Order: structure tokens, then C-alpha cells, then sequence
């Protein structure tokens, strides 16, 4: 049972190779996840200089297998059921009146470490916009809930949710997320009934870190199934 792999605290490593408007960047992340509490503590750094995009826009791209599914919902945890072989998480993130991210990630166990290896490609972004212009507040947020649906054709799931990035001088930058997860292995996975993940994140800085970075705390919990 892939859920048995998450009983305690599990170390995490994240790798992101990015390309926004032809400008490349790389982020390395590490930390740990505690699925019993749906808690994630992660630190991310840029290894290629100041990022061309704001950190909050990469939060969702940079491990839903660490969501806490209550006992009455554990039948619907596709993410852990696909472990240790893992799953492929793909997204298209449409930033309103701006460009879009297209991400492909592999979330799997490499030893005793849960690894998230990401390729990201962004196009059609505006220099005088909120993303390339770095006009987004540096702060976490809650929601919108990650609404998950079963995709029996792909033996996986799909998810849809909107992100509302606070704009520094008032306003919000909408980011429409469309998601699809498919297992890497051939083992039987859990296809869930409709439900959602509730997410609240906290972004902060390390006073001793000199590279462009993001200290990240997150709680993710599953809900939406009655009784």
C-alpha cells in the first residue's frame, strides 16, 4: 500500500527546469512532508540568479501525495496509491490577460525521498505585466480548493482550480489551473469520487540565504465527501 510509505515524516527533493519567454532558470528545493498532518515544510532557491517570474506563481508547480485524507476518504487518495512508482502531474496555468505555464512533472520515490522533477515552459508573457514585471505581493494564500475528478480513460485524475495572486498595488492576478495526473507504474491505483483539497500556504524568507529563494509552509487536507 503506497499510503504506508507516508506514515511518518518523508524527506522531499524538488527540481525545476524553467523556460519563460525563452529565458531559462533552475530551482532546487528540499524539505519534508508529514501526511498525517498534511504539512509541508520546504525551502526553494534559484541556482541561476534572480528569477524572471515571481515565486508565488511557481508555488503550485513546485506534491499532493502529502495531503491528509481523513479516514473516511482514504479510498479516494490517488496520489499515494500510485507510489512508489509515482505519477506524472501535468498542468496548463493560464494567467489572465498574460501568458501561460505548461508544466510536466514526475512525482515518485527515489530511495526513501519523495522527488518532484519538473519541466516548465512559459510563453506569451508581457514585460509590462504582473508576472514579468514582478508586481505580485510575496505572500501565501488559501485556495481555491483543488477540485479533483476521476479520469478512468487515463487511469488517473484531473483537477481544476483558480489562484488569485494579490497584486502589490491592489488587485488580483488570476491564474486558471488545469491539471491531470497519470500513474507511472502499471499497478492498481485508486480512482476517486469527486472531492477537493483545501490548501493554505505561507511564504517567508531566510535571513541567511543570499540566493533568490522561498521558504514555504503549507497545509493541505482533503474534503468534499459526506458521511
Amino acid at each position: 500500500k503506497g499510503e504506508e510509505l507516508f506514515t511518518g515524516v518523508v524527506p522531499i527533493l524538488v527540481e525545476l527546469d524553467g523556460d519563460v519567454n525563452g529565458h531559462k532558470f533552475s530551482v532546487s528545493g528540499e524539505g519534508e512532508g508529514d501526511a498525517t498532518y498534511g504539512k509541508l515544510t520546504l525551502k526553494f532557491i534559484s541556482t541561476t540568479g534572480k528569477l524572471p517570474v515571481p515565486w508565488p506563481t511557481l508555488v503550485t508547480t513546485l506534491v499532493q501525495c502529502f495531503a491528509r485524507y481523513p479516514d473516511h476518504m482514504k479510498r479516494h487518495d490517488f496520489f499515494k496509491s500510485a507510489m512508489p512508482e509515482g505519477y506524472v502531474q501535468e498542468r496548463t496555468i493560464f494567467f489572465k490577460d498574460d501568458g501561460n505555464y505548461k508544466t510536466r512533472a514526475e512525482v515518485k520515490f527515489e530511495g526513501d525521498t519523495l522527488v518532484n522533477r519538473i519541466e516548465l515552459k512559459g510563453i506569451d508573457f508581457k514585460e509590462d505585466g504582473n508576472i514579468l514585471g514582478h508586481k505580485l505581493e510575496y505572500n501565501g494564500w488559501c485556495g481555491d480548493n483543488v477540485y479533483i475528478t476521476a479520469d478512468k480513460q487515463k487511469n488517473g485524475i484531473k483537477a481544476n482550480f483558480k489562484i488569485r495572486h494579490n497584486i502589490e498595488d491592489g488587485g488580483v492576478q488570476l491564474a486558471d489551473h488545469y491539471q491531470q495526473n497519470t500513474p507511472i507504474g502499471d499497478g492498481p491505483v485508486l480512482l476517486p469520487d469527486n472531492h477537493y483539497l483545501s490548501t493554505c500556504s505561507k511564504l517567508s524568507k531566510d535571513p541567511n540565504e543570499k540566493r533568490d529563494h522561498m521558504v514555504f509552509l503549507e497545509f493541505v487536507t482533503a474534503a468534499g465527501i459526506t458521511l
